[PDB]
């Protein structure tokens, strides 16, 4: 069903959190060849979540769900947000500019933090 796609979406989600908090204490230890190496990770597991995602939003729109579209309409332009953070943050990683990489995760925080709510929403809605 939709609804346990979206579990396996959910858990494809956090397993990127997983990795992304690992990379962090990474960062912070100056371990620059994990990280790189937690990056590639994150990319994958950001590429796949993705798709997942597009596929339920589909899904639902075919079954005509109006409410479950709409939230998943609302959910995936957020994501596209910390995409293009995540992306920002491995340019500043490979630029060597660890300013930029610091504010970027934190904002890359901050955004999946305040989409927690609207992920929660979506389960019950499917």
């Amino acid at each position: 069903s939709v609804k346990s796609e979206y579990a396996e979406a959910a858990a494809v989600g956090q397993e990127a959190v997983a990795v992304f908090n690992t990379m962090k204490a990474a960062f912070q230890n100056g371990d620059k060849e994990a990280v790189a190496q937690y990056l590639a990770r994150l990319a994958s597991l950001y590429t796949r979540h993705e798709e997942l995602l597009n596929r339920i939003l589909e899904k639902a729109r075919r079954e005509g769900n109006k409410e479950a579209v709409t939230l998943m309409n609302e959910f995936t332009a957020t994501f596209q947000t910390g995409k293009s953070i995540f992306n920002a943050m491995v340019a500043a990683f490979k630029n060597g500019d660890d300013d930029s990489f610091e504010s970027y995760l934190q904002a890359l925080e901050k955004v999946t933090a305040k989409g927690e709510t609207l992920a929660d929403q979506i389960a019950k809605a499917l």
